[PDB]
This record gives C-alpha cells, sequence and structure tokens, in this order.
C-alpha cells in the first residue's frame, strides 16, 4: 500500500464524531458513532443532538459530520491524501454559504485516537433568517447524490475543495449551501497530493425506531473518480 496511513483502512475501523456548535447564538452539540469500511467507501454512524432539540435541520450538517474513508480505485491510490495523513491527522475548515441565508463556518480535527477515527468539530453559524429554510426547518429528510471535486495546495501540503449541495425544501425547490473546504496535515511526516479528480458522494438519512433522542442514521458510499484507468 502507497501510504502508512493507509493501511489502518483495510478494515472495519470504529468512528466517532462530536461537534459543538452555535448558529445565530442557538447552541448545541451532536455525538456520534459508528463504523466505517474504507475498502468498500462505506459508513454507518447514528447522531445525537444531545443539547436536546438540534436547532438547525440535521441534512445541513451532514458534510460537517471523514473522508479517509472514501474508496479510492487501484489506478487512483496516489492521489488519497486523507489516509496518508494518518494516524496524526488533518485539519479539515469550511465556510457554507446557504443562498439567501447565512453561512456556517467549521474547523475539525481528523485523526486516530487510539484505534478510533475521530471528527471533533467546532461550528459557528451567522446571518441566518430566523423564519428562514434553516432556522425554520423548512428542509426534507433526505440527502442528493454529489460530487466533491478535490485539488492539490502544494502551498499548504493539503487539498482544496469546493462543491455546492443541493437541499430539497419542504415544497420542492432546493436550498444550496455552497461549500469552499481546505485541509492540511496535523503531522509533519510526508503525505500525497493528488492530481484533480472528485468524490462520488451518496449519503442516505433514516431514524432509528427506537430512539427518542433528536438523532439520524447515516449511510455514506464514496468512491473516487475522475482519472482514468
Amino acid at each position: 500500500m502507497v501510504s502508512k496511513g493507509e493501511e489502518l483502512f483495510t478494515g472495519v475501523v470504529p468512528i466517532l464524531v462530536e461537534l459543538d456548535g452555535d448558529v445565530n447564538g442557538h447552541k448545541f452539540s451532536v455525538s456520534g458513532e459508528g463504523e466505517g469500511d474504507a475498502t468498500y467507501g462505506k459508513l454507518t454512524l447514528k447522531f445525537i443532538c444531545t443539547t436536546g432539540k438540534l436547532p438547525v435541520p440535521w441534512p445541513t450538517l451532514v458534510t460537517t459530520l471523514v473522508q479517509c474513508f472514501s474508496r479510492y480505485p487501484d489506478h487512483m491510490k496516489q492521489h488519497d491524501f486523507f489516509k496518508s495523513a494518518m494516524p496524526e491527522g488533518y485539519v479539515q475548515e469550511r465556510t457554507i454559504f446557504f443562498k439567501d441565508d447565512g453561512n456556517y463556518k467549521t474547523r475539525a480535527e481528523v485523526k486516530f485516537e487510539g484505534d478510533t477515527l475521530v471528527n471533533r468539530i467546532e461550528l459557528k453559524g451567522i446571518d441566518f433568517k430566523e423564519d428562514g429554510n434553516i432556522l425554520g426547518h423548512k428542509l426534507e429528510y433526505n440527502y442528493n447524490e454529489h460530487n466533491v471535486y478535490i485539488t492539490a495546495d502544494k502551498q499548504k501540503n493539503g487539498i482544496k475543495a469546493n462543491f455546492k449541495i443541493r437541499h430539497n425544501i419542504e415544497d420542492g425547490s432546493v436550498q444550496l449551501a455552497d461549500h469552499y473546504q481546505q485541509n492540511t496535515p496535523i503531522g509533519d511526516g510526508p503525505v500525497l497530493l493528488p492530481d484533480n479528480h472528485y468524490l462520488d458522494t451518496e449519503s442516505a438519512l433514516s431514524k432509528d425506531p427506537n430512539e427518542k433522542r433528536d438523532h439520524m442514521v447515516l449511510l455514506e458510499e464514496v468512491e473516487a473518480a475522475g482519472i482514468t484507468l
């Protein structure tokens, strides 16, 4: 295998996610747990809003709540920055602009803590409309397939990405969320800096019929593409 960190993903890896958020002064926390199987680009996670009611729609948090679990095809193994940064990990930072509404700013560290892949996130949201699609909870509980476009940032020993998320609104229209992303390694070790490619990302949201807390069950399937065999 072409990076040392890639070896850590040959099996099923436990995942922990911890998010602290503040959107227009509405504070919240989310904890998630599950597991990832990068060989197949799959993960399964269950998230709980540990502070009671989530003040924003669950779908708006999907992108924030571990791209090291993507399946890179055999011919693309030298382009997997995310696993190459492991176990020391990477900082992932985004600004997410909701069209005609507010924005989220996120900073996360994704790294191994023992045998567990941990995503710890700080999220701040500002300039939302209290009666808009986000704070007004007008988004459908579902999720579309998206391509995440990745480019190397040699200057920061890292990568950049940008993409637009389409969130279906309750009335059949769409709330757009423009994502700008930067990832930089935490460690000083060498990482893989990729040629341009994308991650074809599929997400399915559901509920645990036994769960009384505000929560989201998420299954994701992701494969890298855009570099010909």
